[PDB]
């Protein structure tokens, strides 16, 4: 019940910000979702002015963060102009996509995917999620008290509980069962 924790750590340990616990720990932050790798920084530019009037830090789970664009994350980030975190997203191919949808869906955020034609330069705050903390270390990502819709969110639980239904493989049925208990641990109670 602590948290979605999913095992994708910092993709930079320059992000760090709590060295004492080797570890990020970011308050409030957007949470930034994109279904491919991120290589270009000028794709990032336009959400970073939106992130840059406030101070709230910025999480960023794409499919990869690289070159460039992770270059930049890390340069801006040492130097104290963005408080900002990149982690690769959960899991493998059909499986990864869907796990970002659940991240989605728990933090009332958007997936930028250009399957459905949204652009990542034309991402906005509005498609971020957000919740009350994440902490990433070297290994893992938790998600604590995501802010999304409870019906949206028990919605996407009872969809995967169903999925388990059409399954009689015990792999995949774990799998499923494990995106439902992610989901369960990042509800906001209290």
């Amino acid at each position: 019940s602590e948290g979605m924790q999913f095992d994708r750590g910092y993709l930079s340990p320059y992000f760090i910000n709590k060295p004492e616990s080797g570890s990020v720990e970011l308050e409030n932050p957007y949470i930034l979702l994109v279904d491919k790798k991120i290589s270009n920084i000028r794709e990032l530019l336009p959400v970073l002015e939106g992130v840059a009037k406030a101070s709230k830090p910025l999480v960023i789970i794409a499919e990869d963060v690289e070159g460039e664009a992770l270059a930049t994350l890390v340069v801006n980030n040492m130097r104290g102009i963005v408080k900002v975190a990149s982690v690769k997203a959960p899991g493998f191919g059909d499986r990864r996509k869907a796990m970002l949808q659940d991240i989605a869906t728990l933090t009332n955020g958007t997936v930028i995917s250009e399957e459905i034609g949204l652009e990542l330069e034309k991402a906005t705050l509005e498609d971020l999620g957000q919740a009350k903390r994440v902490v990433i270390n070297k290994d893992t990502t938790t998600i604590i008290d995501g802010v999304g819709e409870e019906g949206a969110i028990a919605a996407r639980v009872t969809q995967i509980r169903q999925q388990i239904e059409e399954s009689t493989s015990d792999y995949d049925r774990e799998k499923l069962q494990e995106r439902v208990a992610k989901l369960a641990g990042g509800v906001k109670l209290n």
